[PDB]
């Protein structure tokens, strides 16, 4: 169940999730919403939950890039006013 997530925030302000290099059995292996702000922007489009493997943000693979990579990208996410993140479910 693919998601194009729309996180929309203040410039500034960061995403709110935190995605762990996921290697559980399914899917492609890339990232892993481990965390997420109980509000923030993640919590606040609605869509993303705690759990969700994302697979690329404002077209950006998460795929094959270790979690230093997303995670920056994550950090990298805190004055664009929004996040074309799209997930997998």
């Amino acid at each position: 169940e693919f998601k194009d997530v729309f996180i929309e925030k203040q410039k500034g302000e960061i995403l709110g999730v935190v995605i762990v290099e996921s290697g559980w059995g399914s899917i492609l292996p890339t990232v892993i919403i481990a965390n997420m702000m109980h509000g923030g922007p993640a919590e606040k489009s609605g869509k993303l939950n705690i759990g969700d493997q994302i697979m690329s943000i404002n077209g950006t693979s998460l795929v094959g890039l270790p979690l230093s990579t997303c995670q920056s990208i994550i950090k990298g996410l805190k004055n664009q006013s929004r996040v074309k993140l799209n997930i997998v479910r």
